[PDB]
């Protein structure tokens, strides 16, 4: 029926409705740190989130998205391997049922507890919908989360989850600062890829940060209390909403560091 992460509608079934699932630049991928090419020409990343405007948080049935006002250049990403300005439209997470899994990208086969995706679209294309029709239409910042100390800047998100337990529910979520989720260093790996959930469009320039942020056991625990299902339906815990690593094929992963 509709895609999901269960045994009957999970990642291994996606190709039937979305043939691109077996494409040439699918994500996520395993990052082999020993064959990644240090590219000294890669410029530093420029994250300008000081004027970001969060608007709402929403349980969409596969994750929860925090949406931002992208009608103007308020929170943008540029620099790095990018040409042009990309606007932040939303961020979400992928997590596991256990601390030993949850991330989509892996480093030398290592899986993290979760992975944060900050989705941006290339402004030269006018809107998000037009951006998804271009090979350089999107830029996604991937940040790994490991279990340890609590992340202060993440608590506001955790506290509001109670209000959006089921699919379709949303809540106002203004004045949230995404800078509170960034690690200290901006060193990264980058390769050409795709969205990790259907439609799985190959329009993404992935920028995966080398340094993960840490969150407490109690913080990721609240993520696991969300439901894939809508209100009044049989409860299905929202856990393991991640896609397995895909073949790298004819692609080179470049590192901004050495
Ligand atoms: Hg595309
Ligand atoms: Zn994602």
């Amino acid at each position: 029926h509709h895609w999901g992460y269960g045994k009957h509608n999970g990642p291994e079934h996606w190709h039937k409705d979305f043939p691109i699932a077996k494409g040439e630049r699918q994500s996520p991928v395993d990052i082999d740190t020993h064959t990644a090419k240090y590219d000294p020409s890669l410029k530093p990343l420029s994250v300008s989130y000081d004027q970001a405007t969060s608007l709402r948080i929403l349980n969409n049935g596969h994750a929860f998205n925090v949406e931002f006002d992208d009608s103007q250049d308020k929170a943008v990403l540029k620099g790095g391997p990018l040409d042009g300005t990309y606007r932040l439209i939303q961020f979400h997470f992928h997590w596991g049922s256990l601390d030993g899994q949850g991330s989509e990208h892996t480093v030398d086969k290592k899986k993290y507890a979760a992975e944060l995706h900050l989705v941006h679209w290339n402004t030269k294309y006018g809107d998000f919908g037009k951006a998804v029709q271009q090979p350089d239409g999107l830029a996604v910042l991937g940040i790994f989360l490991k279990v340890g100390s609590a992340k202060p800047g993440l608590q506001k998100v955790v506290d509001v989850l109670d209000s959006i337990k089921t699919k379709g529910k949303s809540a106002d979520f203004t004045n949230f600062d995404p800078r509170g989720l960034l690690p200290e260093s901006l060193d990264y790996w980058t390769y050409p890829g795709s969205l990790t959930t259907p439609p799985l469009l190959e329009c993404v320039t992935w920028i995966v940060l080398k340094e993960p942020i840490s969150v407490s056991s109690e913080q990721v625990l609240k993520f696991r209390k969300l439901n894939f299902n809508g209100e009044g339906e049989p409860e299905e815990l929202m856990v393991d909403n991640w896609r397995p690593a895909q073949p790298l094929k004819n692609r080179q992963i470049k590192a901004s560091f050495k």
